[PDB]
């Protein structure tokens, strides 16, 4: 068929993508500068990304599109054509990493988290980012291209000048770079450390709710013992064993209370005075009811919102690789099978489409999952 005709299907499918991909990032942009409540580091390097697929769709998709014809250029313009999309793409690896990191910090250590990470060095960390994602992308450019081996004779069954190639892809850049530098050592290997850093931070949640729920369990347990107990030393055992798990529940006004009762109850149980010392522990079962239940819920409460947000942030992860393997997978087939047909044209672009697709999602799952940024949405569209 005309290529004109396939290539307005893949033209028009484009621009739609273009279109879609900066609205939705610009929107999440707009979000987290009015609303300060969305205004911490997390969203910062979420900023990050909305700005990477907001280039994707000015200039990507526009490089993609150009590209796409083959039209005669010199080599190294046609070069940045081509590697631009790779500095993007490295760019939003390295958000999304941060956002991991910064994720497992927020639940491994709570406590020093707010100065640990801090919005100063997170505006740096983002720089950095973006520098060595230009110098990744743009590794080409350096002398790893095929710039030095044109294709002459396409060269001129198209017309091309002196010193011109036919702007292809697979032309010019060195399929080698794309499958053992960028897709295995600056995709892949990445992407594995997300993996392994989500994996740390629900086995981490995991465990903290078992040492909460573990810590409610022998808070009761013991007073079971400490209510049937017979003698005085058992109530001292079973008492010795609640005041550590106060001060280790602590750390993790009203504790002092329960410590004090504690104290109280362990004092007149080594002055052989069991009986008091069991009413003296009755006690304990309001301070519970009143301070510790609410407590246990509120932090279970917060730990299965860190869980929430660490999934979200996991499934645009995912999603990203869902997006870009394929690519890179008919990239490893063209190159460590040359004996196998090449992937056809139009699966080509279906990849090169769904790759451009992940430029689209994010702002979606932010709405669908994120309560703040869903409600700032719709407080600026009604606007
Ligand atoms: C800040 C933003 C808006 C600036 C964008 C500038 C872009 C579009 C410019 C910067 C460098 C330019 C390229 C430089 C050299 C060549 C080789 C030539 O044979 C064909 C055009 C081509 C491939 C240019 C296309 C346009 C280009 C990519
Ligand atoms: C999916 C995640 C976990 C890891 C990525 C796995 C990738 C690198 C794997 C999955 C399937 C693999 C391909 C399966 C079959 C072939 C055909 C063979 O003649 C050359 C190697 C080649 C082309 C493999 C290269 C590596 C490959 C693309
Ligand atoms: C869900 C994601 C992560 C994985 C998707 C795997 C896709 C990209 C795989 C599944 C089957 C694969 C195809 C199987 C066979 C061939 C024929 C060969 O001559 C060229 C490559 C080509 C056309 C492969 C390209 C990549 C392919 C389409
Ligand atoms: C690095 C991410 N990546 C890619 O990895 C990539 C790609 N285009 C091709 C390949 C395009 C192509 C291959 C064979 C063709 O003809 C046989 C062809 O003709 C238009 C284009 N590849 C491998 N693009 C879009 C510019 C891309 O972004
Ligand atoms: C070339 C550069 C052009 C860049 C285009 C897209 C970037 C737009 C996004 C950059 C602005 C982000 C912003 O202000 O929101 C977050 C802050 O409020 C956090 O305090
Ligand atoms: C995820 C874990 C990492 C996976 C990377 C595996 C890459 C393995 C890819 C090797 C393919 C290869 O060498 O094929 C033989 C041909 O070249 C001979 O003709
Ligand atoms: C070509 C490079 C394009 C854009 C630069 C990337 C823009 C990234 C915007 C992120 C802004 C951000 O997160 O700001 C941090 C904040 O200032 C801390 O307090
Ligand atoms: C901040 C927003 C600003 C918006 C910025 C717009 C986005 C860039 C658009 C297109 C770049 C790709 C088009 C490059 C086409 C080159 C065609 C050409 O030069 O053709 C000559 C021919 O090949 C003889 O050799
Ligand atoms: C998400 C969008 C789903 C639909 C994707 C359709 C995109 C591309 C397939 C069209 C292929 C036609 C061949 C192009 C001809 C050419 O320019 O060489
Ligand atoms: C993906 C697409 C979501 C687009 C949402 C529509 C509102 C856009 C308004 C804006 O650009 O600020
Ligand atoms: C194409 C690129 C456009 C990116 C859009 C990003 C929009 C978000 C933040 C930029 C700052 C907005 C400046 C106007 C502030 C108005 C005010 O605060 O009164
Ligand atoms: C945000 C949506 C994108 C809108 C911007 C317009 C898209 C531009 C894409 C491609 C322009 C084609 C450039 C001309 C290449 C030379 C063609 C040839 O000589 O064969
Ligand atoms: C900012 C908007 C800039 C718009 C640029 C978009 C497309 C430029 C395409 C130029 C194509 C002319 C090539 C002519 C030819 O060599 O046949
Ligand atoms: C690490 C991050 C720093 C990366 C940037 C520093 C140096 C790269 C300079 C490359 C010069 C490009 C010219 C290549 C050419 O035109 O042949
Ligand atoms: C190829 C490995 C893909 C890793 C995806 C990372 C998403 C995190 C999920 C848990
Ligand atoms: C529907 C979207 C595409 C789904 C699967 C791609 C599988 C690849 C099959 C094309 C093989 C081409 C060939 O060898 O002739
Ligand atoms: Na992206």
């Amino acid at each position: 068929a005309p290529p004109i005709m396939g290539s307005s299907v893949y033209i028009t499918v484009e621009l739609a993508i273009a279109v879609l991909a900066i609205l939705g990032n610009v929107l999440v942009c707009w979000a987290v500068w009015l609303n300060s409540n969305l205004q911490n580091v997390t969203n910062y390097f979420v900023v990050s990304l909305a700005a990477a697929d907001i280039l994707v769709g000015v200039l990507a998709i526009p490089f993609a599109i150009t590209i796409s014809t083959g039209f005669c250029a010199a080599c190294h313009g046609c070069l940045f054509i081509a590697c631009f999309v790779l500095v993007l793409a490295q760019s939003s690896i390295f958000s999304l990493l941060a956002i991991a990191i910064d994720r497992y910090i927020a639940i491994a250590i709570p406590l020093r988290y707010n100065g640990l990470v801090t919005g100063t060095r997170a505006a740096g960390i983002i720089a950095i980012c973006w520098v060595l994602s230009f110098a990744i992308g743009l590794t080409p450019m350096l002398g790893w291209n095929n710039c030095g081996q044109p294709k002459e004779g396409k060269a001129h069954s198209q017309g091309c000048g002196e010193g011109q190639v036919a702007c292809l892809f697979e032309d010019v850049v060195p399929m080698n770079y794309m499958v053992y530098f960028n897709f295995f050592a600056c995709v892949l290997v990445p992407l594995l450390l997300m993996l392994g850093v989500y994996l740390r931070i629900f086995a981490a949640a995991r465990r903290q709710l078992a040492d909460l729920e573990d810590n409610w369990e022998t808070l009761n347990d013991n007073l079971k013992v400490i209510e049937k107990a017979d003698n005085a030393a058992q109530v001292k055992d079973a008492l010795t064993k609640m005041r550590a798990a106060a001060l280790d529940a602590q750390k993790a006004h009203g504790f002092d209370i329960l410590v004090g009762q504690i104290d109280d109850a362990l004092k007149l149980a080594n002055e052989g005075k069991v009986k008091e010392a069991q009413a003296a522990a009755e006690q304990l079962k309001t301070t519970r009811n009143a301070y510790i239940q609410k407590y246990l819920e509120r932090a279970r409460s917060t730990l299965q919102k860190e869980v929430h947000a660490a999934k979200s942030a996991a499934i645009i992860a995912g999603l990203f690789a869902l997006c870009w393997l394929p690519l890179h997978i008919i990239n490893c087939f063209t190159f460590f099978c040359p004996d196998c047909s090449h992937a056809p044209l139009w699966l080509m672009y279906l990849a090169i489409v769904l790759a451009h697709t992940n430029s689209v999602v994010n702002p979606f799952i932010y709405a669908y999952r994120i309560r703040e940024f869903r409600q700032t949405f719709r407080k600026i569209i009604r606007s």
